[PDB]
Order: C-alpha cells, then sequence, then structure tokens
C-alpha cells in the first residue's frame, strides 16, 4: 500500500470564536520587572488589523488571524494546553493578549493582540478553556 496520494491534508478545524475586529502589535520582550502592560504596545498604530478565528482539533487549538478584505491567513498560533507557551495576558487591562504565532517549521514570533472591550476579550479566554477542560482533567 502507498499513502503518497496525500501530503497537504490540513483541511480540518473546529471553530470556537470569530470576531470581525482585532489589532496586532509587535511587543517588547517579557520580564517581570515590567510585564506586558498593553500601554507599552503600539495601541495608536497597529502593525496589522483584521479578523479573529479561534479554532481547534483534538488536543491542539489554533488562534488564527485573517484579513477583513481578502479572507487570507495573516498568522496562526498552535496551542497544546491553555494557559500555555503559545498564549499570554497583560497586567493592566483584560482586553489584550499575546500569542506565539508559528510557520509550522520551527519559526516563531510572539505578537500582541487587542480587543474593543473586556467583555469580548473574555470570549477569547473562555472559548479556549472550554475546549481544553477535558485535557485539564476538570
Amino acid at each position: 500500500g502507498s499513502p503518497n496520494s496525500m501530503a497537504t491534508e490540513l483541511e480540518y478545524e473546529s471553530v470556537l470564536c470569530v470576531k470581525p475586529d482585532v489589532s496586532v502589535y509587535r511587543i517588547p520582550p517579557r520580564a517581570s520587572n515590567r510585564g506586558y502592560r498593553a500601554s507599552d504596545w503600539k495601541l495608536d498604530q497597529p502593525d496589522w488589523t483584521g479578523r479573529l478565528r479561534i479554532t481547534s482539533k483534538g488536543k491542539t487549538a489554533y488562534i488564527k488571524l485573517e484579513d477583513k478584505v481578502s479572507g487570507e491567513l495573516f498568522a496562526q498560533a498552535p496551542v497544546e494546553q491553555y494557559p500555555g507557551i503559545a498564549v499570554e495576558t497583560v497586567t493592566d487591562s483584560s482586553r489584550y493578549f499575546v500569542i506565539r504565532i508559528q510557520d509550522g517549521t520551527g519559526r516563531s514570533a510572539f505578537i500582541g493582540i487587542g480587543f474593543t472591550d473586556r467583555g469580548d476579550a473574555f470570549d477569547f479566554n473562555v472559548s479556549l478553556q472550554d475546549h481544553f477542560k477535558w485535557v485539564k482533567q476538570e
């Protein structure tokens, strides 16, 4: 038998949260003597803006970011458990996160994202933990 009829087969995702408005900021590096505090980021001048698409399959969640005009992928961050290495919070305001976006080949970057309100950023952190609760043995 020969499996060589397939090679790119990532035609799967269970959607968890979608929002039309999210803004990216390239952040300074973490240290507990400063923290990520949202106000240190480029809140007046995003590096990119577009749409949120939190997705998952099995034990791996995917924070995908997508364009608001082209529908194309900007970036994606894969996550094995929440909280974990690929998702972080700020100190000052509950509407801002950081994620470890990856190219699927050992390339990575930490990018900051901001929401319109805390009551919508709560949906980012609830939709992640309400996927992982069984992996978290709750």
